[PDB]
């Protein structure tokens, strides 16, 4: 099927686009009146049987002692996670693998960091409530901060966890993200320890109920210790969070197949074929979708995947960033600003006419016949044109 190739490599430039266009790091800037830092954020939880979940988070965190602390500049941390299960354990449990780093300021170490150049223990403990569901979680584990890496198991002591595990996933030790070595004057976390900071959220899940933390990070003899307490109110009995709709499962799948996929949609924008995406280059396909991005808003839709600080996407990063993007379910207002990219009048069914007009401006030499079969592969009810729900049919994996 030479038609649905050609959707999957549209579809994937247009979601590349949606990607760079979003933003999706941990935001992190100076709180210079509490000696500290803040931080903004969105979590997208993958609801079972379709669509997403978000979860705002607003952070801020101020040092427990007195000594000297790093205040950053603006700057993010990247992260990957894999939940899983222990076969072996019989309680309400969670195995989290985490990988985290710091990036978003481009090329061109405190007393405290000194604490994380190996392995270290860590414990967590919540006290939470949530509509009046009490419940405790204990966690242990290690961190290795060389490599940004956490590998903790927590266990719901109090019985069955009354929220889905995700949502609990952030509140749940900053300092053990991996700094780069040109950014190592903005890591306030480690520069707070041994002594420690407070970092407290409220988190807003959309459409529900909102979870407030506040939490103690610091070590405790050798082990960095996370004791927190957490407090949720609103929340609708029968809705993703108290009604555990929410998928728990990573999934991180990346066939090779579309891996694959991925680089055909990469070498669209790479059109000099030297294995990196340049602002140039960036700036060419979206003026060819219609748009016309400033210099400035190119850099910064770099600067949001741009892992190494060299301001180009390389292919590793572009990976990456896919990986991200297929990993978390888009909003119901991102699909169809993606929709719109094609129904070009807004009458809600994408034309022969509109097809053609956007495969023509990417440069994919289509005949008028083959435009047609593009139609036909997608048309499900049949009438010579793609409706949003055909549409999202044909974007989903
Ligand atoms: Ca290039
Ligand atoms: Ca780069
Ligand atoms: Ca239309
Ligand atoms: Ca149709």
């Amino acid at each position: 099927d030479s038609s649905r190739r050609k959707w999957n490599k549209t579809g994937h430039a247009v979601r590349a686009i949606g990607r760079l266009s979003s933003l999706e790091n941990v935001y992190i800037m100076a709180d210079k009146q509490k000696n500290g830092i803040k931080a903004n954020f969105k979590i997208r939880h993958n609801i079972e049987d379709g669509g997403v979940q978000l979860a705002y988070h607003y952070q801020q965190n101020t040092p427990i002692g007195d000594g000297p602390v790093l205040l950053p500049d603006n700057h993010y941390l990247s992260t990957q996670s894999k939940l899983s299960k222990d076969p072996n354990e019989k309680r309400d449990h969670m195995v989290l693998l985490e990988f985290v780093t710091a990036a978003g300021i481009t090329l061109g170490v405190s007393k405290g960091e000194e604490l994380f150049t190996g392995v270290v223990p860590i414990l967590v403990e919540l006290d939470g409530d949530v509509n009046g569901h009490k419940f405790s979680v204990s966690g242990e584990g290690e961190g290795d901060a060389t490599y940004g890496k956490l590998t903790l198991k927590f266990i719901c002591t109090t019985g069955k966890l009354p929220v889905p595990w995700p949502t609990l996933v952030t509140t749940l030790v900053q300092c053990f993200s991996r700094y780069p070595d040109h950014m190592k004057q903005h890591d306030f976390f480690k520069s707070a320890m041994p002594e420690g900071y407070i970092q407290e959220r409220t988190i807003f899940f959309k459409d529900d109920g909102n979870y407030k933390t506040r939490a103690e990070v610091k070590f405790e003899g050798d082990t960095l210790v996370n004791r927190i307490e957490l407090k949720g109110i609103d929340f609708k009995e029968d809705g993703n969070i108290l009604g555990h709709k929410l998928e728990y499962n990573t999934r991180d799948q990346l066939t090779e197949e579309q891996i694959a996929e991925f680089k055909e949609a990469f070498s669209l924008f790479d059109k000099d074929g030297d294995g990196t995406i340049t602002t140039k280059e960036l700036g060419t396909v979206m003026r060819s979708l219609g748009q016309n991005p400033t210099e400035a808003e190119l850099q910064d839709m770099i600067n949001e995947v741009d892992a190494d600080g060299n301001g180009t996407i390389d292919f590793p990063e572009f990976l990456t960033m896919m990986a991200r993007k297929m990993k978390d379910t888009d909003s119901e207002e991102e699909i169809r600003e993606a929709f719109r990219v094609f129904d070009k009048d807004g009458n809600g069914y994408i034309s022969a006419a509109e097809l053609r007009h956007v495969m023509t401006n990417l440069g994919e030499k289509l005949t008028d016949e083959e435009v047609d079969e593009m139609i036909r592969e997608a048309d499900i009810d049949g009438d010579g044109q793609v409706n949003y729900e055909e549409f999202v049919q044909m974007m989903t994996a």
